[PDB]
């Protein structure tokens, strides 16, 4: 697509979120960079309202799928870059098992050379001493598969996945994500065949930062579609032995 | 700084210029808005005296650096917002290679909620069939780096950069900009370490406007100062592999 | 309009008011200047009869909408300047919630180079220990939106807005303003589409003034009408990325 | 080493090269996978700039020695995996007999789960009708031994080998490779005793690919170090006969 | 066959096994070499998961019949080499008399110059104090005949034999092997007449190895098919005496 050309190098990223969880209001600003050639995101988020009232790991998915590394053979399945520069609206309902839920609406688009993710989040029905409001999540993050399918009717995609959040007592808190992305622009977009994004995330702290923050390193790679290269490598293995 | 708080949302902008180039007198009024969070300027300029006697692109730099997006880690280097609301005086000498020069003096300050840029410009020594008076510039604009350094003696900044104006025959007309900014107020200002502003500008016409005008979309982002985040991301990459 | 040409520079202002509130008679003279290009008013009012018998903030709205800054794209909606130099009659009923009311009639017109506002005010039904006669208003002023609509039948405008006056105990005293303006002259006037004036006011005292007085700084800007510039800036953002 | 644990399964590979040979600029992107347990590489390279200006076989060595199968008894001699995940810099000078030379600098390191090989190549002094610029190489590849020795002073290895490129007229074009690898990380690395890598490569084309490309299947196995197992098998042969 | 040409010299071998016996999980990696001209295998196996939970001799048959020495006159009966390089699937059920059973599935094929045997094994119904889980087998191995017949329907072979494992108390533990081999490739294979492989195996330990391991020396020779050479030697004996 034409949109994929906007991601050939390192792109600066800006993230802005306004949130309200069980009436606790907060805002977060994030900055970093994305390098889609390597599916690499390097970001730092700062809570601009003081102390974040929920654990940082619960917001990782909310805080840039246009930076996924799509293998060459899957390039016709990259809806995210195809929607650029006009961007897409990313909407989610996130259900925390045995607890409350987050509802999010984000606009992801270019503002000049900067890729901007602007989000509004609302959390309701959280338990006072649940894993979220009780701050029982470990400050770490598992690897996951993000399942994507085309939504022809809406000229977009439907996305589903389940995040496993480690809890301090060795248990796991599931967060079932229901997501949809729709293009902002009027131009054609790529509607993909079913596939997934394999994600790996690491969380850290900046030792010189006094504000409540999160440093995130993420790697995102598309997979799940093949183009029969295995048969060609098997044929090459057969022809070599036949000559040697 | 306290001045940076004045730029958290969208700010209306008013630009007023009185000019005289080789004795040709003209005035321009501009309106728009600035959103420093995104380093975004959206402006429309109208020549109120009839036909502008110089090409619109030659005046782009003269017609709002307080709207630059300064990354969080560079916030102590933003002289422009720190001088607000009292504002700053922005003075330039602009040398058009092999041609005349512009000398400008502007006061940039708030008038209530409106950020106002009031300018006087004088152009001398222009050649009758040069690129400027001969109107040989294309109606477009390149991206540039604006170099900033502190001027401790004047409690301000010195700024230097070279604009590349495309000419209709494929050649380029350089415009070397020498600039200084000094605060109007008595309060403390931020004197920055050396850095630059990366600028991108697009020019257009309003299809329903009959007056001589210019529509400008500009993105301005500060860069050139780092705070060693690369080493932290490298350490995160090393710790993940060590655990996985 | 032809009337708008009378406001291109700084215009001296004279305000004269004769008032009677619950039988307490007073007079006020004000002087200052208006700069409609910046929507800026700088005025000083002196009570010429001794002590003002009502709080100064209650009279701010009574004491110059012809000085509003109308954006270029809204210039066909500026009734106030279009009525000049002949001027307009500005009439109001101001209801102080749970208290009395003011009725005012003013003539606003040029007398040579001076813009003059001559007012008669009558206040009735005020409570002895209400916020007004009890002098319980703080000496400050909030920002408001002044709603304007055309009154085709009267060749003028109807204006409505609600002032929030802060009270010393943290409560707010509302003052609902009902206003009409009719031209004095026979010439054509501009009848506007619905819009509003965004106002900001600051109150102070002259440290060298011994008379009962008020120093006022006000900024007035018209808003509420757009001319689809957002679509043009979105198209410019789309064309730049398509070329870069 | 700890680095060897990163190679127990199939690892996705990304190769990126920017090249300039006698002023002819080109870029190549490659993808595939490596399975070090079997010393197996399966890769596909695409010239992203159009037609590759040199024969594909000349670039095979430039386009992943960390995927060599090291026999268990030689595991203390595997410098390549020991440098991971931080990686190593691989530098070469490649002399084409009676013709020009290539100079290359590559960084090989993990980016999340992906093993990335980023290369810059510069070729100079090539003859217009030599085997390289004259495109006289057959599209095939011989088997070779890659000689490795420790470079204690640089905490790395020196590598030397000679590639035999078949020419269309039955002659052979030699390419003498001089190579050095140095670790990027600060951690300890394995400095090996002298040994070699035995390589076998097959080249093919993807029948559904219209871009200029190369499909490569490579097998790499370390050899040249023994741990006296022959004497143990001889002793077993002697003890069996002595009992039977 | 064409496959037999791949075995004229010494071939490196890699063996990989993942096993689960009565829920005890383990993995084994083996390396060595095979010389089919002499029917000779020299291998060393290492348990990579720590202590092997079953006696090493029970796994000997699971851990390369393509290395059998087939006499020249029986070369048309060598199914194993004829299936190469694509390889064959070797499946077994092994019944330990009065005890549990192993079920195995292996793929034996070339990966470049290396002959690879990849196996999955599942053992069930073993007695806690039986000869296997009670570790009562001696660390030695008897000689056996491996009976082969064609399986025309499956384009492969059926193999049957009974292993005699010596027990520490002088008794013998039988292991009845039921085996089938099917080609992986689409090319023609040799379907043999009934014959057998005569096997001899010796087990030892590497005196410098601290990991749980087994050193194996095996000789495998095909027999059971003659081509009437005895009558020719009898005729030669008769003709010599008739002349002398």
């Amino acid at each position: 697509s034409k949109g994929e050309e906007l991601f050939t190098g390192v792109v600066p990223i800006l993230v802005e979120l306004d949130g309200d969880v069980n009436g606790h209001k907060f805002s977060v600003s994030g900055e970093g960079e994305g390098d889609a050639t390597y599916g690499k995101l390097t970001l730092k988020f700062i809570c601009t309202t003081g102390k974040l009232p929920v654990p940082w790991p619960t917001l990782v998915t909310t805080f840039l799928q246009c930076f996924a590394r799509y293998p060459d053979h899957m390039k016709q399945h990259d809806f995210f870059k195809s929607a650029m520069p006009e961007g897409y609206v990313q909407e989610r309902t996130i259900f925390f098992k045995d607890d409350g839920n987050y509802k999010t609406r984000a606009e992801v688009k270019f503002e000049g050379d900067t890729l901007v993710n602007r989000i509004e989040l609302k959390g309701i029905d959280f338990k006072e001493d649940g894993n979220i409001l009780g701050h029982k999540l470990e400050y770490n993050y598992n690897s996951h598969n993000v399942y994507i399918m085309a939504d022809k009717q809406k000229n977009g995609i439907k996305v589903n996945f389940k995040i496993r959040h480690n809890i301090e007592d060795g248990s796991v808190q599931l967060a079932d994500h229901y997501q949809q992305n729709t293009p902002i622009g009027d131009g054609p977009v790529l509607l993909p065949d079913n596939h997934y994004l394999s994600t790996q995330s690491a969380l850290s702290k900046d030792p010189n930062e006094k504000r409540d923050h999160m440093v995130l390193l993420e790697f995102v790679t598309a997979a799940g579609i093949t183009h029969g290269m295995d048969e060609l490598y098997k044929a090459m293995a057969k022809e070599t032995a036949a000559a040697k």
